[PDB]
Order: structure tokens, then sequence, then C-alpha cells
């Protein structure tokens, strides 16, 4: 297991979501699956000229996985997955450049709601979550679990776990009053409202 330092600026951007006040928590969601369908976007465009991409896997598409006795939600996708070079860089975000442009973004009046078009979505999952499990594999690279419960630092290691195939599952650990995401009519409701036009089938898994 390798523990790495975030960057100063990305301390600063989760140490911001986790505590400012902001009731309107639901996003989350809506910028995990827009990663989802980004990726799945890249790994479509690139299997336009390389079918064989997609021998690690045809289908494109996204689930969503809520678990009431382990108390997580995980989101998983068959998009182009990432290497470990890319987790560590930040899971492949531009998070430092990100980040300077959303905090004074913010400061010219937008709110956190507005956090995918500064690229640093992802972080909006310690909204909801202690901890964030993210486990991925692209067809260059092994299958890595990149984890944090924040607090200035994460880890990498070679996952143990079940084969993926292709793509990325990220796994919320959730806050103990925000139980609410697990709830089927809630997840739809969220679904609906912000990911109605997605462009990949999003399945809601029942338990
Ligand atoms: C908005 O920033 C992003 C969005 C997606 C990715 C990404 C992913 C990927 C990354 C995340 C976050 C952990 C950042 C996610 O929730 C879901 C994903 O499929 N897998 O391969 C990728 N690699 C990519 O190059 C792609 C298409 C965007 C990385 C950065």
């Amino acid at each position: 297991v390798e523990t790495f330092a975030f960057q100063a600026e990305i301390a600063q951007l989760m140490s911001l979501i986790i505590n400012t006040f902001y009731s309107n928590k639901e996003i989350f969601l809506r910028e995990l699956i827009s990663n989802s369908s980004d990726a799945l976007d890249k790994i479509r465009y690139e299997s336009l000229t390389d079918p064989s991409k997609l021998d690690s896997g045809k289908e494109l598409h996204i689930n969503l996985i809520p678990n009431k006795q382990d108390r997580t939600l995980t989101i998983v996708d068959t998009g182009i997955g990432m290497t470990k070079a890319d987790l560590i860089n930040n899971l492949g975000t531009i998070a430092k450049s990100g980040t300077k442009a959303f905090m004074e973004a913010l400061q010219a009046g937008a709110d956190i709601s507005m956090i995918g078009q500064f690229g640093v979505g992802f972080y909006s999952a310690y909204l909801v979550a202690e901890k964030v499990t993210v486990i991925t594999k692209h067809n260059d690279d092994e299958q890595y679990a990149w984890e944090s419960s924040a607090g200035g630092s994460f880890t990498v290691r070679t996952d143990t776990g079940e084969p993926m195939g292709r793509g990325t599952k990220v796994i919320l650990h959730l806050k103990e009053d925000q139980t609410e995401y697990l709830e089927e009519r809630r997840i739809k409701e969220i679904v609906k409202k912000h990911s109605q036009f997605i462009g990949y089938p999003i399945t809601l898994f029942v338990e």
C-alpha cells in the first residue's frame, strides 16, 4: 500500500467541501455520473478506430448499487478506466488548475453546484461520503484501488477484489446522516432531475 499527500490546493478543495454549510448535497451523484459518461465517451471514440479496445467488454453502461448493510453507494461504469499514473495524478483530472478556477469563480458569486464546470466534480463525493474508494482498470494497466478519507492523504494499492474487465467503480462510504442516498426513490428522483439525458443506460440495482 502506497500513501501519498494531496497537493495543497486539492486538500484545500476537500476541506472546503467537507466543512462548508451547503444543503444541496445531491449534486454529487450528477457529478459522478457525468464523469462516468465522459469515460464512456472516450472508450466509445477510441473503439471507433480500434474495436479491439472493447475486448475487455463491449457494453457501455452505468450501474448504481446501494447497499444499506455496508452503508455504501457504488457507481460502476465500463468506460475507459484509469491507469495507476492517472489515479496518482488526481484521478485523471486537472485538479490544481481546476481548483484555482473554481475557488475564485466562487468569489465571483458562484456556488458549489458549479463544481463540474472546473473539472473537479469528483471531489463533491465528500459532501456525502466519509471515505471514497475508487477501483479502476484501463486496458493498458492493472486493476488498482485508490482510497481517501480526506485529511490530506490518499492510498493506492493493487486491487485484490473482483476483476472489472474495464472501467471505474466509485464506492461512497456514506456519512451516518446521509443514508437517504441509499433509498431507491431518492436515487431515482436525483437521476431524473439531473441526469435525464445521459447517453448510456443507467441501471439502479435494488436490494
Ligand atoms: C472530469 O474529469 C474526469 C472524468 C473522468 C475520468 C476518467 C474515469 C472516471 C473518473 C472518475 C472520478 C474518480 C474522477 C469517475 O467518477 C468515473 C470515471 O469513469 N475513468 O477514466 C477516465 N479518464 C478520462 O480520460 C476521461 C474521459 C474523461 C477522469 C477525469
